[PDB]
Formats: structure tokens, C-alpha cells, sequence
């Protein structure tokens, strides 16, 4: 299914890669997006998916918050995958650019264990503002199921790799 990933520890693997590329070509079970609590897909990863659905991931997204309210920092909720994926796993990482707690990173990771095999990126790297090495740690310190991770930045992944413990 999945191709070109260096494997991290037995269930965590990593790669040089666009996770909407790697989405359309490997049309997994479950996508994870990057989502704020608001599921508003303005930038970054939740930015680069939602474009790449012809904005009908914003659509149904916006349908989920008008009924049930928005999602806590560290939550998440399954919605389709549109044409990416089966289904799409939104998960909201801390924001630390608006003073989120990063505690609740452990949290954002564990919503990953409700899924047997995802795709997904980093959490609460990026835009987010957290430190990508911290956030890789918490990954395979917390996720127990199949994690194929998607970094977007070469140099990024090169320090990841490099600086792996
Ligand atoms: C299409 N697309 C957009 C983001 C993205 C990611 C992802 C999340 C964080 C990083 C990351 O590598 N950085 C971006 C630039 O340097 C700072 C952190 O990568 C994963 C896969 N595809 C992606």
C-alpha cells in the first residue's frame, strides 16, 4: 500500500513527503487532517486537504459545527474522506502560538489508537508552533497503531531522521 517510508519503530513510520499526494495515491482507510477546534481549513495541511477536495471537506465540515458545536484542543472526529481518502480524522493539536498547553499533545495522539492504519503529519508542528522533534517523540511514545507520517519539509525530515532516539 504505503511506499517509500523508513520505519521508525515497529508500528511508526516516516516519510519525505505531501500528504495530499501521498493521499491521492494511496487512498488510505484514514486520513488524519490538522484541524483547529473550529474545523476551519484555512492554511497549512487542513488548507492543502480541504483545496484538494474542491472544498467539500469545508462543507461538510461546516455542516458538523453548526450541529454539534466545535471539537476541545486535543479531540477529534471522523468525517469523510472525501476523494483522499475513506474517511478523514480531524485531530486539533495545541496551538502554542495561541498559548495552548502542550500537555494536551499526549491527547491530540491518542485519538490515533481508535484507528488501525493512518496517514497522517506531525501534530502541532507547523504553523501550530510546536517543536517537530517533541511532537515525533509524543507520537511513538503514544501511538500504539500503524502511523505512516507525512513531512512535507525536507530539512525537517532529514533532522527528524537524523536526530531520532
Ligand atoms: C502539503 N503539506 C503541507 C504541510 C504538510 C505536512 C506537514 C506538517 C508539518 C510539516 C512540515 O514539514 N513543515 C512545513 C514547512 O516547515 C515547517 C514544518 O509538514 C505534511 C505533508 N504534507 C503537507
Amino acid at each position: 500500500s504505503f511506499s517509500g517510508y523508513l520505519k521508525l519503530t515497529d508500528n511508526v513510520y516516516i516519510k519525505n513527503a505531501d500528504i495530499v499526494e501521498e493521499a491521492k495515491k494511496v487512498k488510505p482507510t484514514v486520513v488524519v487532517n490538522a484541524a483547529n477546534v473550529y474545523l476551519k481549513h484555512g492554511g497549512g495541511v487542513a488548507g492543502a486537504l480541504n483545496k484538494a477536495t474542491n472544498n467539500a471537506m469545508q462543507v461538510e465540515s461546516d455542516d458538523y459545527i453548526a450541529t454539534n458545536g466545535p471539537l476541545k484542543v486535543g479531540g477529534s472526529c471522523v468525517l469523510s474522506g472525501h476523494n483522499l481518502a475513506k474517511h478523514c480524522l480531524h485531530v486539533v493539536g495545541p496551538n502554542v502560538n495561541k498559548g495552548e498547553d502542550i500537555q494536551l499533545l499526549k491527547s491530540a495522539y491518542e485519538n490515533f489508537n481508535q484507528h488501525e492504519v493512518l496517514l497522517a503529519p506531525l501534530l502541532s508542528a507547523g504553523i501550530f508552533g510546536a517543536d517537530p522533534i517533541h511532537s515525533l517523540r509524543v507520537c511513538v511514545d503514544t501511538v500504539r497503531t500503524n502511523v505512516y507520517l507525512a513531512v512535507f519539509d525536507k530539512n525537517l525530515y532529514d533532522k527528524l531522521v537524523s536526530s531520532f532516539l
